[PDB]
């Protein structure tokens, strides 16, 4: 039936070897492109076309989301998020006022050396202290003179490796949208994509703007399967036929 | 005679090797075009052409719907679309509750291992029970937690496979339009373009966007016919001479 | 004298076999472009240009209309419009109801197969009845069912015909336009700007839209006079002088 | 000294072989440019510019004006204008009448063949009436049948002719404008940039469409000249020096 | 320390010859880049980067001014501005009213052939006459009807000249801006980016438009110097510390 | 024939897909309008009107009431009124 699409689509991803499945239902793009290659064979007299030669017929997949997650850049690189690890960050810390003897207290927990920043822009690299003590040359700052810290700290959290020589495993694809009907005004059906032998692509990019939200996107091939030579199926279920 | 067209065509495609027809009445554009190779010969004292050696009559056709229609696909493809056939996709059920003896029910038909969604976005892969009765571990959830399951379950419709090395067959395609008459404003003629032999083009792209309303597009490329060495047929038919 | 010019050329086409004349007066642009191939002659100390060699005078014509005519297809194809001729053309029924007795009777005159359409677009190829009487399956429709049908029907009307190995003759072009008077605001002269041997160009496009009024264009590629050697003729007769 | 400039260019060029001059004092804009060609030189260890080779200066020249000027083409293509020739233009008239004894009356000087469209856009070529009476038949209008006649008549006035093995001879060009004072607000110089020996280029463009007032655009290219080698000269006089 | 940067720069140029220092204090853009040239050594097994080649550091400037100075163009050509040298320039005037006696008396002095206008743009080129009389034929004018006269005349002024084998030298360049504070809003720094040792760029381009106020821009390449290898010093000395 | 008109209108809604009527005859303006688009074609010399592009014609109705129902809160929502339901 001649039906209305008017909206996106429900991305479904499943890894092959494992089986870890993910699903985007804040999607806000998902587009698949075919292109074929195609030349002519001429000959005779009047030099006119005499058959045509076709090959390389290519599918590639776009998803564009709403929200982050971290499995995305999981699928793109084929890496693994090893959950409740250990990692050294960077802190900050304004307001250290330099007291009488020339000394300021650090309240937080240190890792590797203390550097200071006076009002100037000038730096001091100092070692890290046990009681969380720092005297301060009388050259760098004097009495009531507000400082900074910047110091390297520990917390814990999910970590995710880039390599640069792990790629992508392979995947299957499938989104689902709904098919309006132009007479009555009401989802006539479910319209399936489905892709059984994906590639995810190594190109990718991530832009942080101020005031802007992130909406990250990813891109895949689509090859033939293996069994049954299939690229991609096209499904138009109704929704009284089930 | 001099007359003013505004409107687009209603298309008539046609295959040869069957006859089944397609028609489209919603169309938003229709057009064709026409490119040739052109050379100069040069010689003599003073380069001055002598010949125009002119050769490789190309045309192309482009149509452009405003509803969605699978036989577009079967059409680019070359393939024939199989009614009423069984198909595994994919579903989503939220809300699930964890009851006190840590048991979660569903309300579906799971066809393989069920895979559960916690608040904070950690998997579980179940294979799929008798009942439907899976017993959640307590590090997962404990009482009145939100749960999601992710499982494939069956149904039936219609189903076009986009195979690697199937391509499309010949057509014959027709436009129509009506031409008005600049000193009377009454429809003067009918005006039909006919392509007796066209070959569709494997390049097409379906890309999805929240809020837009999805417009396919088709295209041609036209060929000689075999015999009356035609390429295409433009007829003007006045509504008096019928 | 310097003169203002604010306005189109009326454009007349002359054939040379024959003294066909066409003419355009409702014109909406008629331009013409000349270039030319120069190249620097340089030597000696200091690597100086010696000479300049020019060569290769080309001039290129376009005019784009308001209306729509067939003779303008029939100057790019260099091909005749036979007029009063047979063509077999589409037509379509909507509303077709079956009676008690699964009989449905189309008012029209098919030639070839009737192609049913039901309401949920499924089609059904039927060969051609006598008495206009077709028996519908009832797998296909029951009482009080609109269905369409598709056939081709026979008018007759201009024909022309686009050939895979024909191409175009030589033409004499001419525009005509009018320049004011910046002192007194008033009209006087006319620019008769002419061009002796010109050959039409194959490139062609036509280009159907939805509320979009049709404008046709078509290019010429001036040549030099077989004796005269001239090209291009800009005359501009005062209306006081004639 | 520091001025403001925020005027064109009134425009004089000089012919070099008799001295036959043009001016444009209702120019639109008046510009020049020089290109130079720059390589380095590099060599030893660590790679580093050891010299600087440049050459090839070359200076090109535009001019875009308010009205039309036959001279400027006449410039462009280094021909001569012809005053009062005579020439062979088109003409056309509507509303001829078909009498009661189908005899169409014309009320001009035709020289060739008339053609006669009826109003369903037909045509019929028929020769030169002595008196100027045309039988038109039956089969092509009847009474109050008003008609189109298309005929070539005579006139006389200015002719320019382009050839295809002619081009253009060398000129002697100069801008002049005047610049401001920042501080007085009144005018303070007269600025004159001189070019000595130029060469009009062949490429231009005529586009006429309606609504729209034709600016002509012309082009040239600056040589040294043949015994100060001087490619221009800026000249800044003052209005209180002279 | 971090500051802010809201303003232009004003620039100085000197000669190294012989000191000849000029300046601009009413600048609109000054802009100076860095390019370099990369390339990525690969090998062994896996194909990785095994090492990074760099070369061929080169900087560029563009300056571009509010106002116009002969100044700038001597720099770009690597001349000199002889002043109060006497130059031909051309004069045009309109008006001329031709007497009973045809006879036109000019209120200027020529000092080449005198070019006449008449009202139907044809001219008449005449020799000089001793009292300023010329006797105008009566095919060209009468009486009562006006005429123009274009004549070349004597003037002084500045003089730039500019030949096709003559280039630039070497300069020395320094930018000068202010620096604000984040927080006190109040000036506190002054930025001094110094080239020591560049070279004017030979491309350049005048161009006068109705109505638009001319900004001429100037660019330049800096080099290395001789001894101290420097091709830039970035200096931020404070308004406290000096 | 010419008549005078002084008066409002009584109004008379119903749903195509039941039959559901819903009459108001308090009303205090009733109205509808048309609208049209139009262009025109020039070329020639002259820059003369050629013809005149017509298309889209809408038309839009406004009912103003002058009691307060809430089957026309119904109406602009396309929902059904649950009778006789506990709230809180």
């Amino acid at each position: 039936m001649k039906t209305v699409i008017q909206d996106t689509a429900d991305v479904y991803f499943k890894r092959k070897s494992d089986g870890k499945l993910v699903f985007t239902a804040e999607a806000q793009t998902a587009s698949f492109s075919q292109a074929i290659s195609e030349e002519k064979l001429r000959g005779g007299i009047g030099n006119k076309p005499l058959y045509i030669l076709k090959s390389e017929k290519e599918i590639n997949l776009t998803v564009k989301n709403a929200f982050f997650d971290l499995e995305w850049l999981a699928m793109t690189q084929g890496e693994t998020i090893q959950e409740e690890t250990k990692v050294k960050v960077f802190d900050r810390e304004h307001g250290l006022i330099v007291d009488d003897t020339n000394k300021v207290t650090l309240k937080g927990k240190p890792v590797s050396d203390v550097t200071f920043y006076n009002k100037k822009g000038l730096t001091y690299k100092i070692a890290v202290s046990t009681d969380g003590t720092y005297t301060i040359p009388t050259a760098f700052a004097a009495a009531k003179d507000k400082l900074t810290a910047v110091y390297q700290i520990e917390k814990v959290g999910r970590r995710l490796a880039i390599k640069a020589s792990k790629f992508s495993e392979r995947y299957e694809v499938e989104y689902r949208t709904i098919a309006y009907n132009p007479d009555t005004e009401e989802v006539y059906s479910d319209i399936y994509i489905q892709f059984p032998n994906v590639s995810p692509s190594g190109e990718f990019e991530m832009s942080l703007e101020n005031g802007n939200a992130l909406a990250p996107e990813i891109k895949f091939e689509a090859l033939a399967d293996t069994d049954t030579d299939e690229m991609a199926v096209v499904i138009e279920a109704s929704r009284d036929e089930n």
